[PDB]
């Protein structure tokens, strides 16, 4: 009844699987997740440059959800990439996972920590914070100094490391959250919950939750102005296929 | 199977059945609203001294959600009165209607305008904007310059203002979205919407969505540090019933 | 000749007798303390359930007050429970302690630190300068880690600790001066500062010489739009004493 | 008992009458007021070359009252020119207009409206606004478009001007009260106060009273950092009176 | 001696050649413009998915400009489409020409206006400001309400309406220069300066500016960090030519 | 062909000649670089009192620039004295050093560290930071512990301690860039880069770079409105040589 194109913004399969197999556990009786992911773009986002490239995969897959009819879509990368575009582009509602998880975190706490993956994202996550408005309520910014896809490596070092951090930065920071700063921590959200006690939020299943919740409210992205549908022009080359409407 | 003490914190009747049919319309399967409202307080709410006297209310009420074991509660009335002390007092989550409504209206629009009653509620409404951290996001905002209760008086006078206001807002503000500024403006959400063709958010569902939202991801108000339960104190008065856990 | 109203939020008595004695100490020729607590309440007030609590308390000795004719009041908790409330309700101008403790800060400062009593209501200050404006003239905020009775004890604990806190301030923070967070320190602040040789401010103090001020200056609230007298209602049950004008 | 020293920092006797006629009526019994300028200046303040001469001239007035031992120093110019330049100098408490009657106004209403001489001093309100952290509480700054000493000029045109700026504000601001932006409009603030039934604030009084209560308060300026005495210099030419001290 | 890459983000080789005659216009001897655009894009940037596109093909460019040892970069378009994704792949520094206009502007100016095309790009310009922190020098924002290749159709109507709203903007706003806020509109600064005797700043000609005076500073892009080279991945399809180093 | 005014605040010869020096180095064919400091003021400036008397400094220095008919004017002490003041007297455009050192440093980092003399300038350095709009790309603010004239000493001590606190910044603080906060380090700018291998900012040169680039974009301070000449008045003592014009 309710299909929601869950949009990986990176070219790596099992970060794909890891991110559909959380948006399907928290799904509502008759909603449909489709797991997706570019065609082409690059295996994992860890900075300004990943960013812009993942911004237009995110574009391809909009098209696609949008011409298959879908709901909704989430764009699960923590820096968000492509966010206002996609909204232009798609009528169902575009959330990301950066801006799902802060808005939940909000709800349930007076202040929140960020732990997320290289020490060079914790600018995009800065930016993302006063872009949202919630810089004031974020105690914390913490990296656990591992790539991206070391969450998907095998040997839960990564794992380990989130763990340790969410208990320093719940010990340090004066946050009462704990807010998950990479799609690839998505498992560990509910473990970490029933673990430290305190709320450990993804936000994959926190933009599914809201794509559904828009879709129920029968509200969609405002097409008056700021996010109408692109002005009608000719693309060229390798973006040609983005705007056939 | 998911109960929602959705708490209107003035004392009047009429818009208690106005806020609950709207929390009804827009519930998932298996969720069960109780629609409520304080037994001792204001008829509606317009300022300050309104807002101080609804928060003690609303706690009266949480206390009684919380002895029943509901999953969450909503506060149903634009000021959020006692949103923070009724988080410490609850176990299950509790969301504000301008809370709702402004973190919906940023999913959807990149900058929404506020209808709202009497003037003397703007400045209450721009608090809440600066507090939830949305002042940017938020073009403009506006009074129908008439009473809560006008909502109630079966004249459709007050309706009729909502929405030439809502028309002014969107040709002038350059907004993609209007927040509805009052509980008992909740009914006329969705009809605006479908003539105006933008998101005309209520609060009122948009809370209800996000309680659901957080009990279906697990997650709950922590009480760790900010919003932990009350410290043990001895309550005299009229206040004594309020915390007897 | 000059007739100011104190009111202690919190029941206890302990307390309003170091607030009305730090209150006389430093008051005018002519001017006459009132020092009062609400016959309702919580004991004392460390956390938002307790203000919401403790602001229905201060109307009702506003209420009081302003049928004694008193030319102004002042609100001696550090939370500044209920102050717009009152400010609507009241015809002389209500100063909180905290509002008048920072506004002195920046007359003798650039920058001051807050020593409070527990970490729960360190964010119950940082809402409060973010409110007032003087979050970039804050330092840094401390909490002693002990309750606000400890403060009357007995013991000396509490004031040790206020003390060694200060200190390391002094020391560490990069300000000039210090703002004592808690009303039931009042006593501390005139040794302290001839001790530390920095200005060491109470608010209970700070807060009489704002109405002495006020008063000489032929100004009192304004009764134009946002603080004007509640809008005319029925109050039910135990609120019905709270506004008979 | 208590000697206040009021700097006027422009050279204009006729305003420095003005200025301390205002301190000399809301003074404290036992307050004396040494109405005081500049020996060399400008006889207006109305721009950033204005201020940054005027600062010089308060300077050498703050030295003459440090070494007469006063209590206590006014900035009698709405752009507080030297302000911080002057606490270092000075032992005593400096307190600007600007300062002063900004503090006040939060005191009473929500927000205020300023009414100012020309254009070009706009951008120096706005200025203190950010600084002094009120930019939240001020609705509008208004300018009469009229020279500082239009004022002075007998015509009572720029007084006129000002009462209709005063009407307008508070019909269209959506404020509580009015801060005056000149310390020649000094004479004003009672009368408007009475006529208009809001408050109308001279920061000169206002900054008389506040004087006082950091002097009864036991509070001066903080030596410790960023307000220490200045460090030991040999000041050369027209400079080499500033601190002999 | 010293070659400057500028980059037109759109590709429109009309607005190409208008961007590089400016920028030839005011560079100093010894320096040769390289005047450039995407392969594959968009003919004119009007909203976030038309930026996202243009971020691409500026970093296709970004990437010939290094291989061919450039000094340095300008983003030829007002919105500076991918400039902290280019920051990371180039050597020399790369200025977008929003961000030189403003620069310029708060040099010359307490506050300016900012005159658009398209009513959809005033968020994109507001966003920039945020980012930059330029928003309180900036008093406000207009759109002549045209598309951009507007300004390059051959009838001055653009032209005219440029003209027109600045003078309005000088008239009403209360700034003192005008931030052109298109690429387009770079022929104009200069007659409009000379005829309004006010600065009219065009970015284009101000980023090369900024890349010469970086360059002979012996200042480059930080590769510390937040701006370091991109970590070495493999980029797949129509992206694998992005990042051969 | 282009003369630039470079000002010395401080009456220090030796300061002057290391900040002419460092002018000289950066300078484009055809400047001519005149450092100049006032007749009358103090050696160094550490602290408000210093900074009024600079400013006034400056604006002798001003004038007799503006006399001789240059082209432009640097402030040369990192407090950026008389600022504004400057722009209304001077015809050509005024730079500042911290204004010049800190615009670089945006283009070239995503977030600057500052390395000052004494921890009385700190808050000089956080107040230009909001003024200007860069707080939120300022990581931190260091100080060496030493005055300002200790870089002139001969010992190397300051330098060295410059050294090591740019090192332990780019370790700690999470910034891309140094800001230098003193006129007197100019000198190390360069080596500092080069040794650190990140952009290591002196203001003198940034600010000798912008006056050219804004004199070959012909732009000079916009004479409408807040930056116009000061109104005609009469200056009476030391003052009156400071506008003949
Ligand atoms: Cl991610
Ligand atoms: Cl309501
Ligand atoms: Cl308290
Ligand atoms: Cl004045
Ligand atoms: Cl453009
Ligand atoms: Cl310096």
């Amino acid at each position: 009844s309710v299909r929601i194109q869950v949009i990986n913004p990176n070219t790596s399969l099992a970060m794909t699987e890891t991110i559909g197999a959380a948006a399907r556990a928290v799904a509502a009786p008759g909603t449909e997740i489709l797991a997706v992911c570019p065609r082409a773009g690059v295996p994992s986002i860890e900075g300004h440059f990943d960013e812009a490239i993942a911004a237009v995969g995110v574009l391809e897959q909009i098209r696609a959800g949008r011409e298959q009819g879908v709901d909704g879509h989430v764009i699960a990368c923590f820096g968000d990439p492509g966010l206002l575009a996609a909204r232009e582009l798609a009528q169902g509602p575009v959330i990301g996972i950066a801006e799902a998880a802060m808005h939940m975190a909000t709800m349930v706490a007076t202040r929140f920590s960020i732990v997320t993956t290289l020490p060079r994202t914790l600018i995009i996550a800065r930016h993302l914070l006063h872009q949202y408005g919630f810089h004031q309520h974020c105690a914390a910014l913490h990296a656990i100094d591992l790539p991206v896809l070391a969450l998907e490596d095998g040997s839960g070092l990564a794992q380990e490391k989130v763990r340790e951090r969410c208990i320093r930065a719940l010990k340090e920071d004066g946050s009462g959250a704990i807010v998950l700063g990479c799609g690839g921590m998505a498992t560990l959200a509910q473990q970490l919950t029933r673990e430290l006690r305190v709320p450990v939020i993804d936000g994959v299943s926190a933009a599914v939750k809201m794509v559904e919740s828009l879709v129920a409210l029968g509200l969609a992205t405002s097409k008056h102005g700021d996010l109408a549908f692109p002005e009608k022009k000719a693309l060229s080359g390798q973006f040609q296929s983005l705007n056939p409407f």
